[PDB]
């Protein structure tokens, strides 16, 4: 495929253009404009792009990229080796970065609920969905049932929450700052990425279990399932690496 | 002495006026004017506060206190329960944010130095001093000395790092993102307080040790060094609570 | 019933002849002719001998008894305790170790297949049954059904293994060096008793959910099953007891 | 350094030829000449060889390499994708076994010693040493001790040992099957990383404290002292990664 | 020594008289006037009459006799069998309830708190003295702690104590109704034979761990101790028997 | 449906004026008027009323309720947050104890003869109904069952029971001091929900087996039947509540 015809194809079905973001989305790196293979990852790293270019990519998708607003534009240090790694072998690198949180059935939030076992019902904000786990339990069973669906031990604060969590409200990434609004909505129980010094007294006083399941846990879900669907509804070979990182 | 003298004090020891900050330093919640008895604190949290009550304290202290820049001014929920308390209970509530992490004796930043056994030897940035662990060791030896030294475990990424640690830069608290700038500084460890997900690539593409040491565990140096600077100063009764927070 | 006739009632329920061993299968010490009172345990260990001594057993019969390949005849220690315990007694200790471990009714592989809801489908090796769930659920949950079913806390790894586990191979006791062979049929799950440092490696690499169960936990099944077969069959009075064992 | 210049090296420092094992001892599969960048690990699991490619190793050594004594040779499924992951990338793999438990000085069995604070006095076999804690304690002072130092539970029996342990006797990984060797020579305790069904009768009837302290956890102190002892020794860059693992 | 003789020795050591209980503590049936041969045990059960007379008995002391205020006095069944057993064979029984519960010494309190390394420290209420474990260790812990010492998994309520146990409060045997008054007086923890119904709720609201050890279990240390002591200030011949019960 | 006509409603349905009894039966803590909501359980702990509170009930329904004769009047603790979570929400509490053990329809025993599939022949005393096991099996079959419809392990003393036992009498909850009452009627089984250390003596003494099967365990049946009965003959919202109770 053309590059610009990929960067058209995943723009539309994301929805993209509507977004406002903090980053670029779409083409970040021109490469190449013949695409046949793909790696993807949850972000851009300079060990995923090492990946891409073993494996011989044409292009990578990520959900992290660069060119973040307030960054210095000059090209040093990983800039520069990650910028050279992709230009010196003409490979196009791809990002989306709330679209792919987004998204009612590839993104984030959205296979976050699925995999965890969560009916959506709505949502509070634009990205904090609510729902209801379709088995409740205590928050004790929910930490492990958590670690064991992400492969990964959450920090878990509950001591003044429900007996029981059922209705849950939940944001991939670093999205602690979104507990007190999941708190005025009502939930029992509110899940996140990342965590902060206020989280924890958000949680405390205000009665719900939190958990930070981690930053890269939550956010392989999107990416990956971007990759499935492109393998699905196109001829392009593509291949999601999950390259840890414990945050 | 009288809640404003009080104010006056330590906003000249801190030198608290020139610093620009993202909330106000100094009285954020006015009450009796004469404060003989003082309870502090990492943060101003409604168990912090219940505890001032019970022990009866005129006036609370902490570095992290209320009115954020860009919060909503509502006062419901958790705000509600924290200004009742305070308000109803004639109780001053003073915080120093930026102040009490750089003063070079009584800082978040110095004490955290002191307590690890650095020598502090310059600053990178105003929030970021470098030095020298007076005793280098290999990153895994320093994960378990920053554990035995805070009471908790620290998150360590070092698996590019040097074979020894002898130079160190750090920021207590959220200070993950001054990671970069320290590594074109050149050091061999950066410890902050938080981490976030780019954060572990930075430690790993710029080969430097990283530790995420805790914000709270990270940040009981400053506030108890001023409470004692003012038991030893003055003849008001203050006593420091840690009350423990994970994150 | 005679010693020598209800050995031989045994050999042949289990088919034992056959079978080559680690250890003498049937009478393995000799007591008074007339048994009447048997008492019956997993292993033939002073606090079982005890046992039988308290309810005045004419034998004993247990999976784990004496005379292993490999051990020194000699009998001080525990093995004199232990002889001597049953020789004054006048107690026969007859045990069945291979041949209680297949038998496809009374085996511990049989009757742990029963115990925990698996239709048993074939074999891959001889001690190496295969089968499937007849409730198909993911590895958290089949860890907490073994936990339930068996009153012990599996030690389970699921890091790579499929988000429902069906298929199951599994073989009581020390059986962890069968997993690669389960791995190479094709399984979801692999069960046993004991685990090993490689036996972590085997079940990350080949994408498969293991559990050690208890090498104690899984095999009292056998032994029981056949106290019960005799009870239902014969006139004697036969006793099962349980002595715990955490290994 | 070359290859077989670190084999030699190594060898002579652990004695390596003089002791007979399960496996062969040194280089296990060559890689390129010029070693200078190596990535240690308890085990070659495909895990630590991933990282080994990752951090651009040139060698990996490790205390569990392949070819054991009587595995099949064939190469398929893990022995495929080990073996192609070293030899596609040049990478050198080494393995002491035995040597590097017996060592007096960096061996796995000396370094618990330390580690657990027991002064080693002796040996009762080959890889069975004796001692006394420096600090006498209660069998389940003992367990909590050996938790804290080793940052993994151990399981404990100890339904008959002594008041207070003093007198151990230690086999990392899988040597439950010394303890009765043990207990004929006389100790209060006897401390290993594996567990077998026997093990635990053998405890309660000899009378002494048993503990399983993990098989992994057990055996990173030997190859972590030899990582040491090579950046210390030759300027090679050499680095431990503790890849986990609960056996 | 003469049966009288015995009765007032232990009468004098124990203080008997000044205390009042639910049966008659001293000489309950009488027999041979000339003592030298003792049984001792728990309770004057059949099985331990039938080893007073294998034994050659002159005299049998337990902590549970019979007579209890409101039992039938009539003889039949297991009473005519029992009195049978001792008056024709002219075989003294002598019991001791609650000064063998109390006695600073020798009864089953001071014995299980030293049994258990717990310092005792005072007393709550007459049957409830309260202390702390040298070894503070979490709920799990000392219920594996309590197992091992005493031979007997125990029933272990925790869900609401907490994270560490130090300060405990116990009564031997069926000491259940006594955890409220422990829960007021202040105790992280109280141990107690048996369990009822009701007081799960009243661990489990009270915040505090909760053991029932066993009734035979927790009331074997007085009857031991006081043959112990028995021994060594007279020559009279004393054997404390262990006749399990798991209740 | 009015409080008091509720009250009279069941109090004639079980006869319950006419039933002696250790606490007062029927409306034990009055609330609204009219109730319409009802939530049942085995006892109104803090558990049970938290879920009342919860799910917005009227009226709470046990068979263990408060005021048991000899108990302190006193509103502290334990008491003080229970009545207070009654009365501060108009919640009223109904409590049945003997006449929910005894009638024949849907009290405890009758409840537990169906469940265990024992046919009712008649009544030994009060509270100890006997009857037949439809068919005969040995003791440990009997344990088997008792835990497969129960959901708990039985603890069985059959050490001297018959080889086979058909004829049971039993009595939920704490009733094992009936089982000399019951062998001297003439059983081979006695069942019931706890167990005293004299209770296994009877038990050995007299040849019969004897399953202690839980407090909790075996007193949910009446409770449940009740509360079913009630949503089959009126038209109020009845719903029980098991919430585990080990004892
Ligand atoms: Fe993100
Ligand atoms: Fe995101
Ligand atoms: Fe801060
Ligand atoms: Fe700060
Ligand atoms: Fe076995
Ligand atoms: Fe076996
Ligand atoms: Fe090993
Ligand atoms: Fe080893
Ligand atoms: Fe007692
Ligand atoms: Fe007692
Ligand atoms: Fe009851
Ligand atoms: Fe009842």
């Amino acid at each position: 495929m053309k590059n610009t015809e990929l960067e058209q194809l995943i723009n539309e079905k994301l929805n993209s253009a509507a977004i406002s973001d903090y980053a670029p989305n779409g083409l970040q790196v021109e490469g190449k404009e013949t695409v046949q293979k793909i790696v993807t990852g949850v972000t851009a790293s300079q060990a995923l792009l090492d990946e891409a270019v073993r494996l011989g990519a044409d292009a990578v998708i990520v959900h992290h990229g660069y060119f973040w607003k307030g960054e210095s534009p000059v090209i040093r240090g990983m800039k520069r080796n990650r910028l050279k790694t992709l230009l010196a072998n003409d490979i196009n690198l791809y990002g989306w970065h709330l679209p792919l949180d987004a998204h009612p059935e590839l993104g984030n939030n959205a296979q976050l609920a699925a995999l965890l076992g969560i009916t959506v019902m709505g949502e509070i904000e634009p990205l904090v969905p609510w729902g209801e786990l379709t088995m409740p339990v205590p928050g004790l069973e929910l930490a492990s049932w958590i670690e064991a669906r992400l492969g990964r031990k959450p920090l878990w604060c509950g001591d003044t929450g429900p007996e029981v969590v059922q209705r849950v409200a939940w944001c991939t990434g670093g999205g602690q700052s979104f507990i007190d609004s999941a708190a005025r909505f009502g939930v029992d129980a509110f899940i996140t990425g990342e965590v902060s010094e206020q989280t924890i007294h958000s949680a405390r006083e205000q009665g719900l279990h939190f958990y930070a399941a981690g930053h890269h846990a939550t956010e392989r879900g999107g990416i990956r399932a971007l990759s499935e669907w492109l393998n699905e509804n196109t001829d392009l070979d593509v291949t999601f690496i999950d390259i840890p990182n414990p945050a």
